[PDB]
């Protein structure tokens, strides 16, 4: 009957989607069915997909994630024999927010901040940005902001110095990936009402 | 400092919408953007900050509505925030639709249901079921009957005709404006159900 679909191409095409694509099999193959799984997944935890031309568009993938997926072709006999199978790598998407700012009072002018890794780094992260500035009591930004860029990612605590006796802060840190920069994990402190 | 002005969202690509405004009056050294999910507390809402009057809103939800400002701030601190606008974030096609469960009614009858998929990231038009004979190793042994349906709150069918003792593979997939999506499947055999 229908052979197995031939040289099957796969890349990376767009945000958490991977473009599949092959040579239609000798005959007359009347659509495809496509399957897919992540990496490391039994097949038990494969997803199932119909096309009628000889590409498809794997869509609602988890980012910077390894695929495998193979092809198979139907007609009216039924189904051929599945296609080898082809792997590729979802590309990577903005890391989420660090995880919740923890203080440490060293004195009235000095702290300890600290932060885990985002939920969902959805890429290699290489870097943090801490930023930080006076507020009002309204919570609202008075004056210009102190940036310092975390070069080595697993050092995830900074020691901030010179701060304004009895002032309160507004602190954030937003991470960075192959993607870019993530949305900032915020927190007001003023070290002299902290515990 | 002023508030930026003119702010305007749209939909681009997938999960993602641009963000953008006029630098408001004075010297802006940046921009925070703030955003959320309508109907949610801004206290869920996301922080963005952005050295341009434009940014990506990225990792959202498909056909999901959000709100946003923007806010400029300088050498005195943060001005006031711009006027709220609100976009609603382009559909994906569904994930598949829940298990199948039958129910055996006559050796050669049998009532199909499926709940409707988890993630229906947009709104669902329709459904449409596969079935047809399957040989030992569940491999399609012939044609392939189609049944679409077109009122995607009417998620049970009554499949007749069936040959006794026979097994068939059934898938069920839905359609949004997006597309269709990803298929159920199960192989069942009325005679050993
Ligand atoms: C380092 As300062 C600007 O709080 O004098
Ligand atoms: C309805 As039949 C093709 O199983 O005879």
């Amino acid at each position: 009957d229908l052979g197995a679909p031939q040289n099957p191409n796969a890349k990376a095409a767009g945000s958490r989607k991977i473009h599949f694509n092959w040579l239609p099999p000798s005959g007359k193959p009347m659509g495809y069915r496509v399957k897919y799984w992540i990496q490391g997944d039994s097949e038990s935890e494969a997803h199932l997909l119909d096309s009628k031309v000889p590409s498809v568009e794997l869509t609602n993938l988890y980012p910077y994630c390894d695929y495998e997926m193979k092809v198979c072709a139907y007609g009216a006999q039924g189904e051929g024999p599945y296609s080898s199978l082809v792997s590729c790598r979802t590309h990577q998407e903005v890391p989420s927010e660090p995880g919740r700012l923890a203080f440490n009072v060293v004195s009235s002018t000095v702290t300890q901040l600290s932060w885990a890794e985002p939920a969902e780094t959805n890429g290699e992260i290489t870097a943090y940005e801490v930023c930080y500035g006076l507020v009002n009591d309204d919570n609202r930004p008075i004056g210009p902001m102190k940036k310092v860029l975390v070069d080595n990612p697993k050092n995830r605590m900074l020691l901030i110095e010179n701060l304004r006796e009895s002032q309160p802060y507004r602190y954030t840190v937003k991470a960075r990936n192959g993607a870019g920069w993530g949305p900032e994990r915020e927190a007001i402190i003023n070290l002299a009402t902290q515990p």
